[PDB]
C-alpha cells in the first residue's frame, strides 16, 4: 500500500502555481519523514493547471502562464517520469483550459471546463496515454472554470466553479457508458476554486471562493444518500488550493486566503474529523497541480 515499484514510498507532488507570476516549480513532499525535494522544473510556467497520475507518470494539464511578458492560456499536456526526472510533451488538448479540473477513470485522463480568455468552457475531453490522443466527449450542462473534479466508482464529478457570471454551488456527474452528464444535489456553499477529492465513499469540497470571501469550510457528498454534510473546517481560509489523498488522509496545499499566498499544508484525519498542519511548502503559492506517485531517482 505504501511501497510502489522498486522499493519506494509515494510522495505528494505539487507542480506549478502562482506567486507574482506563474511558476515552474515541481516539488515533492514525503509524509513519512517530512522532507521536500525540488525536481525538474516544468518546461513552461503555469498556474491554474491540474495534476494527475496514470501508470505512475505525473501529468500536468492545462493552466495559464501569467508572465510579465505576456499571459497565455495552456492546452498543454506534459508528463513527468519519476525514474528519469524529465518532463516530456504529450499531445495538446483541443483548446486552452485555465483553471481546469481533471479526473482519471480507467487509465484515461478527463479534462473539464476551464477558461480561454473570456470564454468559459462546458467542453470536456478525454486522453488515452497508450495512443497519445485527446477526444472530446459530451460537454457539461454548465460552463465551469475553477471547477473541482473527482472520481468515485468509475464516475466523474464536476463540482462548483464559475460560469462567467456567478460562482456555483451546483455539481454534476458524468456516466461514461451513456456519455451523459446529470446534475446532482448542489452543495450547501457556493464555491469556485475549491479543492475537490474523493475519500472512502464521499466527494469532498474544501475551501474555495464564494464571490466575496475565501472559505475554510469543508463539505462532503455521500453518493449513497445524495446529501452534502459539513465536516470540520480547515485552519486557513483558502482558494485555489492544491488537494490530494495520501494513505487515507486529505492533504490541502497552499492557496490564497485574501491576504497572503499560503505555504501552509493541512492534513485531514477523517477518523477524528480534525485538521492539522503537517508542513509548509518552500514558498507560498496558489493554483498548483497536485498528485501522488512513486519516489523519484
Ligand atoms: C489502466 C491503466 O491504469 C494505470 O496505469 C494506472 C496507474 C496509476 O494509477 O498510477
Ligand atoms: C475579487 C477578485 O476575485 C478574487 O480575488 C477571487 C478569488 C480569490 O482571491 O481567491
Amino acid at each position: 500500500v505504501p511501497r510502489g515499484s522498486h522499493m519506494v514510498g509515494r510522495l505528494i507532488y505539487t507542480a506549478g502555481g502562482y506567486f507574482r507570476q506563474s511558476l515552474s516549480y515541481l516539488e515533492a513532499y514525503n509524509p513519512s519523514n517530512g522532507s521536500w525535494l525540488r525536481l525538474a522544473d516544468l518546461q513552461v510556467p503555469r498556474s491554474g493547471l491540474a495534476g494527475c497520475v496514470v501508470g505512475g507518470l505525473l501529468y500536468a494539464v492545462g493552466g495559464r502562464n501569467n508572465s510579465p511578458d505576456g499571459n497565455t492560456d495552456s492546452s498543454a499536456l506534459d508528463c513527468y517520469n519519476p525514474m528519469t526526472n524529465q518532463w516530456s510533451p504529450c499531445a495538446s488538448m483541443s483548446v486552452p483550459r485555465n483553471r481546469i479540473g481533471v479526473g482519471v477513470i480507467d487509465g484515461h485522463i478527463y479534462a473539464v471546463g476551464g477558461s480561454h480568455g473570456c470564454i468559459h468552457h462546458s467542453s470536456v475531453e478525454r486522453y488515452e496515454p497508450e495512443r497519445d490522443e485527446w477526444h472530446l466527449v459530451a460537454p457539461m450542462l454548465t460552463r465551469r472554470i475553477g471547477v473541482g473534479v473527482a472520481v468515485l466508482n468509475r464516475l466523474l464529478y464536476a463540482v462548483g466553479g464559475f460560469d462567467g457570471t456567478n460562482r456555483l454551488n451546483s455539481a454534476e456527474c458524468y456516466y461514461p457508458e451513456r456519455n451523459e452528464w446529470r446534475m446532482i444535489t448542489p452543495m450547501n456553499t457556493i464555491r469556485s476554486g475549491a479543492g475537490v477529492c474523493v475519500l472512502h465513499n464521499c466527494i469532498y469540497a474544501a475551501g474555495g471562493y464564494d464571490g466575496q470571501d475565501q472559505l475554510n469550510s469543508v463539505e462532503r457528498y455521500d453518493v449513497e444518500t445524495e446529501t452534502w454534510t459539513f465536516v470540520a473546517p480547515m485552519r486557513h481560509h483558502r482558494s485555489a488550493l492544491g488537494i490530494t489523498v495520501h494513505q487515507g488522509k486529505i492533504y490541502v496545499l497552499g492557496g490564497y486566503d485574501g491576504h497572503t499566498f499560503l505555504d501552509s499544508v493541512e492534513c485531514y484525519d477523517p477518523d477524528s474529523d480534525t485538521w492539522s498542519e503537517v508542513t509548509r511548502m518552500t514558498s507560498g503559492r496558489s493554483g498548483v497541480g497536485v498528485a501522488v506517485t512513486m519516489e523519484p531517482c
